[PDB]
C-alpha cells in the first residue's frame, strides 16, 4: 500500500529534550505514482510546554493547522511585525520565506502542529534557514566571512563570536515562565491593520460544516472563501466522523488529498485501478494519530471510525478549485441526478428495482458504521 504514510514512517530532522520535526519523504521516492504530489510535502511539529523555537525561515510556502494545544507564533518581515495566537484547529499560512518562531506557552499541554509545505523552486525539496542559534542550531550567519559580518554589523570579530557562539541547545528550547509573560504581553499589543498584510489564523471548525449528518460532519476552507490558500490552490479539510459512525463512499472529483489523521481510531477502503479492462484494486488499511493517506482525485474512498472515540481527520486538498464531493450511496447521491432508463441500462435491471435499492438510504454523508 503506497498510499498510507504510517506516522513511524517520518523521517525526523531534529529531536531536543523540547520539541521535534518528523517529515514525510518526498512522494515520488515511495512512488512514481505520486508525481501528481511532488511539490507538497507534509510535516509534524511539536512543542514541549514553555518552549520556543529559534527563528528560522522555510523556503517553501507552509500551512499550520494546530492539532493539540495553544500558543503563539511571531513573524518578523523587512518591513512588519506580526504575532498571532494559535488554538486547536487553527490554520495559518506562511509565506514562503517569512521569518517566524513559535511559543508554546502552556506548563502542561504539548503544541502539535501539522503542516503542509509547497515548494517554490526544485519539487518537493524543503528546508530551514536558521537565522537564529549559533553552533545548535547553527546559525546561517556563520557562513559569511569575519570581514564580512565586522563591516555588516559595524562590530568587532569577538562581539560576533559570542554572539553567534553560545547556543547549543537545538531548534526548540525552554523559555522561562517569565520570558513567556513577555512574549505574551508584545502578543497583545493592538497594531495597525493594513491592507496587503499577512492574514492571521481562521478556524476550521468555525460556522457551518459544509455538510453533515447525526453521524458526521465535514468542514472546509476553500481557495475561493480564503486568500491565504487561493494563490496556492489549497483546500483545508476537516472531516469529525462520530464514534461509530462512517462516511459514505464519495470521491473528490478534482482534488488529492493528503490526510492526517488528529484523533481517534478508524480504517479506510480505497478503489484504484492503478489492453485489459480496467480492474479496480482495493486500498485497504487502519489509521492512527498522526498517519498520512494520499488520497488521489477521482477515487472512490470510504473512512470508518472504530474504537471508542471520534475519527478526526485534516486533509490538506490539492488542485482545490472547484473541487466536489460525488457522494456514491445516501439519499443525496449523484444517482439521484440519473434518470430510470439509464439506471437500468447500467446495472441491467428493471429500473425501478434500481431505484428501489438506491433509495433504501434515507440519511446522507454519515451514517452508522459495519
Ligand atoms: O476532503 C476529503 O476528502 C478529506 C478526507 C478526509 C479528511 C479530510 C478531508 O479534507
Ligand atoms: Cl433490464
Ligand atoms: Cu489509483
Ligand atoms: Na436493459
Amino acid at each position: 500500500n503506497p498510499y498510507l504514510f504510517e506516522s513511524a514512517g517520518f523521517a525526523s530532522a531534529f529531536r531536543t529534550g523540547e520539541g521535534h520535526l518528523k517529515i514525510l519523504e518526498k512522494f515520488t521516492q515511495r512512488s512514481e505514482l505520486f508525481r501528481g504530489i511532488e511539490k507538497y510535502r507534509v510535516a509534524v511539529l511539536e512543542f514541549e510546554p514553555q518552549s520556543f523555537m529559534v527563528p528560522n525561515h522555510c523556503d517553501g510556502e507552509v500551512i499550520y493547522v494546530v492539532a493539540k494545544g495553544a500558543g503563539i507564533i511571531s513573524i518578523a518581515e523587512q518591513k512588519a511585525k506580526y504575532y498571532f495566537v494559535l488554538k486547536k484547529a487553527d490554520v495559518k499560512r506562511v509565506p514562503a520565506g517569512a521569518t517566524i518562531y513559535f511559543v508554546n506557552r502552556d506548563a502542561n499541554q504539548k503544541l502539535v502542529v501539522y503542516v503542509l509545505v509547497k515548494s517554490t523552486n526544485a519539487p518537493g525539496e524543503a528546508q530551514e534557514y536558521f537565522s537564529g542559534g549559533g553552533q545548535n542550531p547553527e546559525s546561517f550567519y556563520r557562513a559569511f566571512s569575519s570581514d564580512i559580518l565586522e563591516k555588516a554589523f559595524n562590530t568587532a570579530a569577538d562581539r560576533l563570536e559570542r554572539l553567534f557562539g553560545q547556543q547549543k541547545q537545538g531548534p526548540v528550547i525552554k523559555a522561562s515562565e517569565e520570558q513567556i509573560r513577555a512574549i505574551s504581553q508584545y502578543a497583545s499589543e493592538p497594531t495597525a491593520a493594513t491592507g496587503g498584510e499577512i492574514r492571521g489564523p481562521f478556524n476550521l471548525l468555525k460556522g457551518a460544516p459544509l455538510f453533515e449528518s447525526r453521524f458526521g460532519q465535514f468542514f472546509e476552507a476553500s481557495p475561493e472563501l480564503f486568500a491565504q490558500l487561493r494563490d496556492l490552490d489549497v483546500a483545508v479539510g476537516y472531516m469529525n466522523i462520530n464514534q461509530g459512525g462512517m462516511v459514505l463512499p464519495y470521491y473528490n472529483t478534482k482534488s488529492t488529498r493528503l490526510v492526517m489523521v488528529i484523533e481517534g481510531n478508524g480504517r479506510f477502503e480505497m478503489a484504484c485501478p492503478h489492453a485489459g479492462d480496467v480492474h479496480y484494486q482495493k486500498v485497504r488499511g487502519n489509521l492512527n494519530v498522526g498517519d498520512l493517506l494520499v488520497v488521489p482525485a477521482a477515487h472512490p474512498i470510504t473512512f470508518t471510525a472504530t474504537g471508542g472515540s471520534n475519527l478526526r481527520m485534516v486533509g490538506f486538498g490539492i488542485n482545490a478549485q472547484n473541487n466536489k464531493k460525488k457522494f456514491l450511496a445516501g439519499k443525496q447521491n449523484i444517482w439521484r441526478n440519473v434518470d430510470r432508463e439509464a439506471k437500468e441500462l447500467s446495472f441491467n435491471m428493471p429500473g425501478r428495482e434500481v431505484e428501489e435499492i438506491f433509495q433504501k438510504q434515507d440519511e446522507s454523508y454519515f451514517v452508522a458504521g459495519p
